[PDB]
């Protein structure tokens, strides 16, 4: 009975992601439960500051999680120790910037300066990446020990997102290994349609690939003068804070 | 049915952790069998609110940054704010403002006019020179060290009012001055015959999100009115920023 | 106690009345004693919402107007759409922006994206083109004929994208069909990759105060999803319009 | 009793002047009467328009009113025949810009372009005015005929709103005189402190003074070349204006 916890976190997921605000009645009759009870998660949500309640007794998300989330991105020095480098890779492109932490076989975003317009591209922080369709990805599979790479080709599935979502493992390789080459990666809107990225890895202590940057921006953007562009600021950051990681 | 408690509570301490915890180690801590705590564990894995590593010990997930930004992302200082600015209002009579900081601009996301008070042309989504009002000083005023020493390292100081600060060093001494007395006061630098008085709101990791304000023909701001003012502020402005987190 | 009825039903024809009328001329027209007909007239004078000519006989007084542009100034057109926003969100779950018409330029008032649309660069508080938007557009075809005219010989029609319309005549005769259509499409005109769909939210006057829009991946935007998305738009705008008196 | 009428104009007043919202509890509690009664006067504003019921059944002012205003404004061809003068008067200048419309010894506010900043003045349409103390008030006081004339000084007290206001009337009535020369008036902080104005009239059919257009704004701006800049726009416009008044 204890996973009361699930509905718990159900309720809150749920005020999270809607639109707007909601009342007691209203989560009540969402989770078949009387007015009674919904006060029984709702108060403590709210005492906890998940949520806030409205002068109109309606609910809206708290400054709780917000707080959450500053916390464990603090767990990350790489992204103290490059924020501001993506600030000005933006404002030396125009281009929106991301930088992608490398945790096993997918990325995450954890951090992102959006560029001066808006991009068909859906990313946010917290928010995971394929190492495999996207550039910051392919970059960082560029350079994880041939042994581990090994494994991660054995493994993950390249389910093709677009027409041109690589999903032959020997083209994959072949294809990381023209990244070793020229140093990046570039998705030719292998991860999204109508995007397209240029990426550059990130070394640590011993030299292993732990994040990705990359530029991001829509596919008419990217022309060959223009990537050779974009793949050289990021490069030169990418040095910059790969030398901070001790490397 | 208030173990709602102890997990949130749980995730609290995990997530302020600095290091990990394994299970057996919450269940010691939270005082709980090794059973039970595996079930809260169980969930906030689940829902992804915590990761195991492979050592077993456990650290926050990353659907905590998933949440948060998109929870920061709409979160609305306006609609939290607008009762306590019209509140402002009531005891003062004078129009009042908030202003958002957007890098070194401030937007204006709202304010309360009353039929007494003086007719501004300022309105909705219109930038604010952070260096020449009230609520923009008062954000610069705790802006982070490195931060501010940018701001007027590229910021262009114009010359806009007689009595405007132009001067860097002259403006950084007013925002420590300002930084100490807690409040900001615009003596005519950013139009000539008006004069207002503003506060900061921090959000739950000190920074200066946003100003409020009181503006009013400058006669008006007598050195007790403007303490006055001020007072009214700062009260109105402490229960906006705790409800950011502060 | 429902005098209160012929009360504002006097004031109302009086408003109204391009004319004047008489004390002895309402009791006659509302069915009333000439004693009763000069109490919601001595009321409506007293309070200042008529005046008495010297001929006695009555027109609407300066109050008003008074009254009328104090409310316009605080009018809050963003409290009073938001919800139908939100809601114009639940059923298409495509970002959704709420634009304010700022002269010749465009303003950001409110914006609900969801967790599946783009993230969307544009915030309160932002200037818009009228010219490269469908909002914006949907709010040039219907200014007043001299206005637009004006906007037209004034405006810089810039070339940000490769769709942005730059020809005058050639976006009049858009605006014509926007106008027949009674919704405006941005097809990649503003930015690149990124279509809308928007219409216009008129006043009490029938003028083009605002505008709603959809804002989404150009892929997604074909013929059915457009007229899909527009319908959507326009219900909830005819709701908007008719809450600010049209 | 049947002043309830009263009552109802009271509510409605309040409500317009309230800064915010208001809920049928409160009007209750704020005009002594059960929420019931409040109901009978609120459900009739509301369904007039007066009145505009939230989702959280608080009230906020409806449209009507503004509506009403129109209507009014809309009964002086002078209003259109002028306005955009007045907006180009804003353009040329950057100061605000005022059209007062005679009515007997009083003036009132019928049409007003702010400028580029705020000034310390509190005006707003449908306001009144002191045809004294105001330089488009003494414009018009410098062309009403002598006999009418003679009549306001012996009538209207001239209550001093600042050690400016002139309260003499041989003072006045040479000061009339002098704006009768020049063709325009001037008010050195004679209505409000810290602002300070040029006015001009605008004739009518039988040249009769029936408006008010002057110029608005804080008084270190109006300097002697400054005064005559725009008292020059003014006339300008004036004549202009004048000329569709059948002039
Ligand atoms: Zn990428
Ligand atoms: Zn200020
Ligand atoms: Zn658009
Ligand atoms: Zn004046």
């Amino acid at each position: 009975h204890m996973n009361t916890l699930k509905k718990a976190f159900e309720i809150l997921d749920f005020i999270v992601k809607n639109p707007g605000d909601v009342s007691v009645s209203e989560i009540a009759e969402k989770f078949n439960m009387s007015v009674s009870n919904a006060y029984k998660y709702m108060v403590v949500l709210e005492e906890k500051g998940f949520v806030l309640r409205k002068k109109d007794k309606r609910y809206v998300p708290g400054y709780k999680l917000i707080e959450y989330g500053s916390f464990v991105l603090r767990r990350f020095n790489i992204r103290d120790i490059a924020h501001d480098h993506l600030v000005d890779i933006m404002k030396r492109t125009g281009e929106t910037v991301h930088l992608i932490l490398k945790d096993g076989f997918e990325g995450v975003y954890i951090d992102k300066v959006e560029g001066e317009q808006s991009i068909p591209m859906v990313s946010r922080l917290g928010m995971k990446v394929d190492l495999y369709s996207t550039a910051s990805g392919k970059s960082i599979l560029a350079f994880v020990p041939e042994k581990e790479l090994k494994e991660y080709l054995k493994i993950v599935e390249l389910k093709p997102k677009t027409p041109n979502t690589i999903t032959n493992p020997r083209v994959l390789k072949r294809e990381l290994e023209k990244i070793r080459k020229r140093g990046y990666a570039v998705d030719n809107e292998e991860n999204e349609i109508g995007i397209m990225c240029v990426g550059v890895p990130i070394f640590d202590h011993n030299g292993y690939p732990v994040a990705g940057v990359s530029i991001s921006g829509v596919a008419r953007k990217f022309t060959e003068e223009k990537i050779e562009e974009y793949s050289d600021v990021l490069k030169e950051k990418a040095e910059e804070i790969s030398r901070k990681l001790g490397y």
